[PDB]
C-alpha cells in the first residue's frame, strides 16, 4: 500500500498529563514549568502527585521495609523482576477489577518500592544494608533514595538528584510509556506494566548515555585546553558525546534546568562543562552550518549525576527512578480510558502452500 | 480532532509469519494451515522453527539443567522475572549488537528455558525434582515438557499438548506480540522482550478463560441433560461460559483442530462436551437470532488442557508457553525491520499555569 512502517505521526491517545511544546522550548507537567519545580526546590514526591493526580493533594509515602529478593548483577534486571514479583506478594489485583483510587495507591507503593530496589542494587550485597532507624531520620523520598544507598548524604548531593528527577519524570509517549499504557490497556495489574517499560527503557535506541560524556570532561583539566581536546577528538574521526541534531527547536528545556542547576550547587566539573560545550557547539555549527546543533540533555545530565556521587553503570536506573512519575500517571489515564490497544498489520509473506513444498520437510519426517 | 483513540485499524507493521483469514476460516502459519500441522503429529519444536525461520530447517533444541530461581506463587510471574533474568548469566547483548544468527540463537534458548520455567513453577516446590536423565529419555520439547512436570507422561497427555500449542502459536498482532515488538524496537535484549510480552498477555481483556467451562461441563453428566443444565443457567440470568459474538466470520479454525485433536486422541469430555456445543449454539441463537454466535477457541481448550491433567492455575501459562514461537518470530522480524515504535499524542490538558495557582500548593511550603 501507501504506507510508512512505525506508527510514526499516528496519534495513539490524547493525554492531560504534561506539555513538550518542541517550537515553544519548554516543557511542563500539567501546566506547571519544570523550571519552576526545580528553582523553587519542589521535591520528587510533590512533582510525582502533581504529575498523576493533577495537583499537589498528597504526595509520595515512604517505602517498606523489603530487603532486594533479586541479585542478577545488572540494576536494571533487577528492578525489573522485583516489580513485577510484588503482584503476588501483595495482593494486586488486574486493573480491571480495582477501582481508581486503588490503582492509584497501588502505584504509588510500587513506584517507591522500586527507589528502594534501585538504592539496595546499587549499594551492592557485599554491603551491609543501612539500618532502618537511619533512613527513618529523613522525611523525603529522595534522601532516604541517598540515605538507604550512601548512609549519611550529602545535602547538595540529595538537591542534585531531587533536580534530576523532576527533570525526567515525563516527556510524553516515550516507547516505554506507550508499552506501559499498552500493557495496561490489557487490564493487567500495575506492577506488570511498571515491569514491562522498564525492559522498554533499558533499550539503547532511545534514552542517551550519560556515562560517555565523563571520559571527554576528564581529559579537559581546565577550561582553556577545551577548544584542543574538541579539536582533537574531531579530527581523529570519533564523535563528539553529547551534542547532535535538535530535539527541540531551540535547545532542551530539560538541560537548561540541569546546567543551572549545576551551577546552584557549585559542581567541580561546572568550569570544565560549560567550556567544552562552547568549544563543542562552536566546532560543529563551523565544520557543518547547514545543520542545527545543540547540547542533548545527557551532557548536563552526566554532570548532575556524576557530582552526586552517581556511578556510570548507576546512570541508567537513575533514569528509570525519576521517570515512574510518567509511567504511573500514563498508567493511571490508560485506565480511566477504557479501550484496549491494538493495532493492525498486513500479511505479505507466502501463500497457501502443502507441508510437502517447504524445504526440510524431509526432516520432519527423518527424524518424526 | 476527528479520531478514535486507541490505535484500531491502524496498520502498524508488514508481516511474512502468518495469515489469520477471518473470512475465509483459516489460519496458516509461513502459508501452511494449523490443520496439517497438527494432524501431521508435526511437533511442537518444528512449528516454532517454521514460524521464526520460515522452513523446517532446525527445529528447537533442548533445556539445559537451570533451577527456577523464582517461587512467587505464580506462574506467569515465575516466567516472567526467570526471563528478564537470562540476560546477565547468560551474556544477552542488546539487539543492536548482535547480528541476526545471534539473535536467533538466543531466542530459541530463552524460549525453551521458559518452557522449562513453567513445568518447574507448576511441579511445585514441594516436590524434589525430575532427574535429567529422565528427562533426557525423551527427544521432543514437549515430551520433555510432560517428563520435567508430571515424570512418567502418558503420550496421549503429550499429543493433545502439541496440538494445544501448534494451534496457540500465533495469531496475527496480539497486544502481547506488539509489546514484543515495541520493547524489540527500542534495540533491548530478547529476554527483556519477551519478560515484557507475558505481562502483556497476563492482562485479562483478551485471552478468554479456559478453566470458567469446566465447572459448566462438571454439572452435566450424561448428553442428555446438557440441554435443561443450559437452559438453567441462562434462566438463572447467567452467562454460558465458552460462547459469543465471532471472531472469525464463521468458526474459528482454532476451535477446530482441538475439538477434532480431542475426538481423535479419545477424550473422556468429548461426548458431553459436544452435546453442550449444539445445547448452547442452539440455545443462544434462538433467544437472539440477530447476533453471530460462536463457540470460542476457549471452549475447546478447556477440553484438551483438562484431558491433559492441566489444572485451572496453570491453563494461562500453556497458552503463554505455545505463544513464545508467534513472540520470537515477531521479534527476529521487528529486529530486521529497524524502525523504533514511536506513536504521538495530543495534549488537552490544563494550559499554562503558576505552581501558586494549584490546588495543595499551601502543602508544598508548609511541609516543606
Amino acid at each position: 500500500e501507501n504506507f510508512v512502517p512505525g506508527l510514526d505521526g499516528v496519534v495513539a491517545f490524547t493525554t492531560e498529563i504534561a506539555e513538550p511544546d518542541k517550537d515553544g522550548g519548554a516543557l511542563r507537567y500539567r501546566g506547571v514549568d519544570i523550571e519552576d519545580l526545580v528553582s523553587q526546590r519542589v521535591t520528587f514526591g510533590d512533582v510525582w502527585a502533581l504529575l498523576v493526580d493533577g495537583n499537589f493533594g498528597s504526595g509520595l509515602p515512604p517505602a517498606e521495609p523489603f530487603p532486594l529478593p533479586i541479585h542478577s548483577g545488572d540494576v536494571r534486571v533487577d528492578v525489573q523482576a522485583g516489580l513485577a514479583m510484588l503482584a503476588p506478594i501483595w495482593g494486586y489485583a488486574p486493573l480491571l477489577d480495582i477501582d481508581d483510587a486503588t490503582a492509584r495507591q497501588q502505584l504509588a507503593r510500587a513506584s517507591v518500592m522500586a527507589l528502594s530496589y534501585v538504592a539496595q542494587s546499587a549499594r551492592g550485597i557485599y554491603q551491609p544494608a543501612v539500618p532502618q532507624r537511619i533512613i527513618d531520620e529523613w522525611s523525603t523520598v529522595t534522601a532516604r533514595f541517598m540515605t538507604r544507598w550512601q548512609g549519611e548524604p550529602d545535602p547538595r548531593h540529595i538537591e542534585a538528584i531531587d533536580a534530576y528527577w523532576v527533570s525526567a519524570a515525563e516527556h510524553g509517549m516515550n516507547a516505554s510509556t506507550f508499552t506501559a499504557r499498552v500493557i495496561a490497556s490489557t487490564g493487567a495489574d500495575v506492577a506488570a506494566a511498571l515491569s514491562g517499560a522498564i525492559g522498554a527503557m533499558s533499550g539503547p535506541l532511545h534514552g542517551g548515555a550519560p556515562a560517555r560524556v565523563l571520559p571527554m570532561l576528564d581529559e579537559v583539566e581546565r577550561a582553556g585546553d577545551a577548544r584542543s581536546v574538541v579539536k582533537g577528538i574531531l579530527d581523529r574521526g570519533e564523535k563528539l558525546m553529547g551534542f547532535g541534531h535538535r530535539v527541540y527547536r531551540a535547545e532542551d528545556p530539560r538541560a537548561r534546568v540541569l546546567r543551572a542547576a549545576a551551577e546552584r550547587l557549585g559542581a567541580p566539573r561546572y568550569e570544565v562543562a560549560v567550556a567544552v560545550e562552547q568549544a563543542a557547539l562552536s566546532e560543529l555549527r563551523e565544520r557543518r552550518p547547514d545543520r542545527a546543533i545543540e547540547t542533548n540533555v545527557e551532557f548536563w545530565a552526566a554532570v548532575v549525576l556524576d557530582f552526586a556521587r552517581v556511578p556510570a553503570n548507576m546512570m541508567p536506573a537513575m533514569f528509570t527512578c525519576g521517570r515512574t512519575a510518567g509511567w504511573c500517571a500514563h498508567i493511571l489515564e490508560q485506565k480511566r480510558l477504557g479501550k484496549l490497544v491494538r493495532p493492525s498489520a498486513i500479511y505479505v509473506g507466502p501463500g497457501p502452500r502443502s507441508p510437502e513444498s517447504v524445504d526440510g520437510w524431509e526432516r520432519v519426517l527423518t527424524t518424526a
